[PDB]
């Protein structure tokens, strides 16, 4: 009866002793630079210690456009597909996130509200700027030129610096975490004129003689430390280390002018979120070519059956600017789409416009128990 | 004082609604006609659990068809697309009425920036202005055709978690009544040396600037599936019977460094205050003003200051300034409430008053059915 | 007879609503067009309290394209401005259907003069017709633009005392109908020698004149804050469960010196009649017709007169005379009511028959919804 | 509780008692001829005797224009412009009504539902028609000419011929009542062309060159008499004779294009009905400079928001006809605006278009608790 709410309760307590009196801690784990022509997956080992929040991974690259006399200009996601995978697995080898660089790069900004790591500009005369390029890359690669880029990534595993839903105790010798980490190489970072970019950093008539020289990442790690001891040994929240805050993404085909493409939530996941991105056949729009999108529950009963500029408007509400053309964001995060609540949901688009090899890659994120 | 009971309860009750019932957005009307036929519309709202707000999106193009000269946006330009909304809900009492150009001042300092604005960042990854949410041409020139998209919101509740103004619609079949005015050819359109207060664009060529068309979509934001509990209906009864206004007002009557007081009347719990001072059609960036104010009668000012120190306080709050001669204070913490009809008044004391001034004042308040 | 217990109670209702609620009249909609495009509009009234009727302010400019002829006023004029509507309340019933002219013409014998008509006097002080309330051209010549405006009552309760008729619009959310049908490039003008019952102008260059556009506004009028009581809202459910409904037809097979019969059906109780001598298109001032009368079967006429007698009885109840050819008949004290389709019948008896003669009826009556 | 229900009870039947038992009586109570440049202000005292029900003033007055050449015509206002201010005080000294010619006429007008004392024109053949000449002035006045005028104002105490509210008990002697008359003079009179022309009588460019030759003023005074006796003295209607009904007028500016100008009605009073003359800087126009007028309550809710013309629609049920160029009358008789009721009131007015000096003159009617 009351058991699960008195384990709420007993969570809730533990996690604000952990937070208040745990330290928390963000501490270099690796770093290595490579030519991605030679290798461009990497499998990084985290420390295991104390309650593990989640890993900022620093990207930098230098890219040569040796064409002799064409340029290549950013696409749509630039330096968000530096990084093409990441994959993490715990201490007892489960899986959490498994997504696209690009995937989580949106939730990261999702989760700050405003493009993530990003410099507003003001009108100050005081000379705050981009100073340190935290996030960067040219906006073209001229023929003979180099472009250097920065980016970053935050792979969580805790919910947020307050909510550690997803957290990972990390206290096992002879356990290891893993952090797989699938980078750009050549072929997947410079897409030719009239190539599909949604997974390009580069596209330009100048292409096919882009290169990079090297990339290098930096992960650190961010934990509590000093983790609280009380009378039955360590104050942990339970529910919290035992449910897993995941990322993934898929794709879905099959979409026809004018009819509702519905795209079902796969059940008994918590769903904080849901990214739609309408890659039109290597087109990406501007919402010119959607009708409407919206959130459905079996009943034909839409929640927010909304025409792309309004569904746009409730994005820019949640970051203040709007995400790329043809990437759509839903935020479900205080009342989770969670099946066997209120029977299936899904995810709802009826295009106007339907190219050849026109595909939706979804993007969802997250709450489901562990084992 | 069994109101700590009554506020205690409402508050519950405030909670359980949120975390029981679900929130919905969605389309109640859609319509596009011609300015030159018809400008003002009554659109009927659904009568379906408690009513939070109304999203009015409208789009329009504007047809320059002067021979050679062209016009430009005015300071607030699109914002006067809607010149006026007026609200009535089932019981017949009216909540907000006001100018379109004030509801969207407000929708601004409700949200901390300008209302649906696309922030610019360095960000290489291409976030921006990718959907132009709310949009219009700097100029339209000579023969060309511009295209513009305006949001409002229509608040009946506070927040999305404070249902303070809301509309209990499950309720009889009575009609709610959204009453919308739009801009016409003869409101958008100003002459160059005309007062551009209430226009879209303005200039050499605007006597020959028409509509092609104005368009809109009113979307109605509501919570269905109330949590039911012993008595029925767990409702927050004070939020229900409290109405959230916008509203409008002006005044005349200004002197060269005479302070003019515009008193706020009592029972109204003043929230925020906005004062455009149309300067005979010209609208200044503060030169015109020695101060503005709030005071109380034998107490004083509570803050009287120059232009760009008030300014300054504004930016505190939607992260840069609203256009010029448009002047906010926010009271949202401790709202002006006198008890007595003027016992606190909004001062402006003018530097330079031209032919035919007035403050163009805009609340908002809470306030009992009663 | 707990009719008696029904009435006294029906009445004292009808105080205590007009006692305790407010009037209000509002603007609902407002539009301008081309005749050319459309002509026939349905206005949705806002469902609020008691709806008492519609005031429809409608404008117009028409031009007279023609190169050297000028038209002039018909007998009706901008009576024509509008020319059919037809209201529906709530519940899908239908009240007034009928034309813009009869409607006028009613609103003239309610108010006891030419209505909303500018009367003249010797008073040096200038009251006069200074608004042009309802005003229209006598003439324009050609390549001339005239405006005109006119204004129609839409009764649905019988006047501003007597609620019977009237519309309870609180209630659900189904919507009421105001259907207007207006004036077109085809029904606004007559060629000389044609009929111009229907027409605003006549004239040698009629058939180059035009709408240059038509502008309207209806107003609603309305009882808000509608008492309550124990059982809650105290209504009159006579007034409310009965019609007043404004009527028109059309009845050919005139004969001269032959009594030619419009019967009165059952069921309705007759406030009002009007008859139009619609000569083959010639409208005369009673020179066409022998006598008028209005007969019950088996015990002959009741007002058997000629026709400048009929006329004075009417001078007594809108201080001046019906337009050629119109004529009324006032039974507001004692409704015509049969019991027996046709026990009564509106008798004309022709002195002269044009081809294609016949007479347009309009009515005023009371009809339990049933 | 229900004492004031009886009281209301006991004073209409009183009044039905006086009005049944009393005899009217309209009695001449003094005349005087003068030259206006000599005196212009006169105190009339009227006869003390039984309940006064007002006053019906008869004004003559002749004209001359000796201008070399030019004419004068007469103003919108014309002959209620005769006299320019009217003050009366009963035997307690109490204040009635104060205000001016010109409102005092427009109420007048409006209470008779016609032109005041107007003659009607009709197609009668009998020689019925303009015969006495009661209100009468010529509409020029020619370079050389002397024109005659007459003029009549009725002065209420009690508010109709039927409801008492309002009426003096006058039969307290050594204590009289006092009714003030201020006259039109040269200065008054006669605008020049440009000038504003809302106090004069005449206007044109022989201005400077008129002169009154006389005014000549009667004042009838009507009671009633034979008071009805019973059980306790005079059967009086104690509510109606401690009741003032009232006219005054006040002028309002601040009035700035396509703002609402609001004129708060001043709480407690039970404003029967309001005039508001928009001397827009000397111009006075029909509609053409106003967008709207309202009667607007706390919670910016109209009654009666209407188009100009609409508004004049309104009044046309009420005069037969519209009121001068201007000027715009609102009927309030049997719903009197009463603050405390439902809250504070205005009567709005927006502008247009605005001239300078321009401003609102308002009229009321209103009853009111004596003492």
């Amino acid at each position: 009866a009351l058991r699960n709410q008195q384990a709420m309760a007993a969570n809730l307590q533990a996690r604000q002793i952990v937070l208040q009196q745990s330290y928390p801690v963000i501490q270099q784990v690796e770093t290595q630079t490579f030519d991605p022509a030679n290798r461009s997956v990497f499998d990084v080992t985290p420390a295991n210690v104390g309650i593990v929040k989640g890993f900022l991974v620093k990207v930098t690259a230098a890219i040569t456009n040796n064409h002799a006399t064409e340029a290549v200009a950013l696409t749509d996601f630039g330096p968000a597909n530096l990084v093409q995978r990441v994959i993490y697995y715990d201490p007892d080898n489960q899986r959490h996130t498994e997504t696209s660089g690009w995937h989580l790069h949106f939730v990261n900004t999702a989760k700050q509200g405003a493009p993530f790591l990003s410099s507003m500009v003001t009108d100050s005369p005081i000379k705050y700027g981009d100073v340190m390029n935290v996030i960067d890359a040219p906006a073209t690669i001229a023929a003979g030129a180099t472009g250097e880029l920065t980016m970053y990534y935050w792979v969580p595993l805790a919910y947020s610096e307050t909510d550690l839903t997803g957290a990972v105790l990390a206290n096992v010798p002879q356990s290891k975490q893993r952090l797989k980490l699938e980078f750009a190489n050549n072929n997947t970072a410079f897409a030719a004129v009239g190539a599909n970019p949604l997974e390009a950093i580069y596209q330009g008539a100048g292409a096919a003689d882009c290169e990079f020289e090297e990339i290098s990442y930096t992960v650190y790690q961010s934990y509590l430390d000093q983790l609280p001891v009380g009378q039955n040994g360590y104050i942990l929240p339970l529910i919290d280390l035992s449910t897993l805050y995941n990322l993934e993404n898929s794709a879905q085909a099959g979409l026809t002018p004018n009819v509702d493409f519905v795209v079902q939530y796969a059940n008994l996941y918590r769903y904080l979120s849901t990214i739609a991105v309408f890659d039109n056949g290597g087109s990406f729009n501007a919402g010119t070519d959607i009708n409407y999108l919206s959130q459905r529950t079996a009943n034909f009963s839409d929640t927010r059956k909304l025409d792309p500029k309004t569904w746009a408007a409730q994005t820019r509400r949640r970051i203040a600017t709007d995400f790329p053309k043809g990437v759509y964001y839903c935020d479900n995060r205080d009342k989770p789409i969670y099946t066997l609540q209120y029977g299936n949901v899904g995810f709802v688009v009826n295009p106007k416009t339907v190219n050849q090899n026109a595909r939706l890659l979804m993007g969802y994120e997250y709450f489901t128990s562990r084992t």
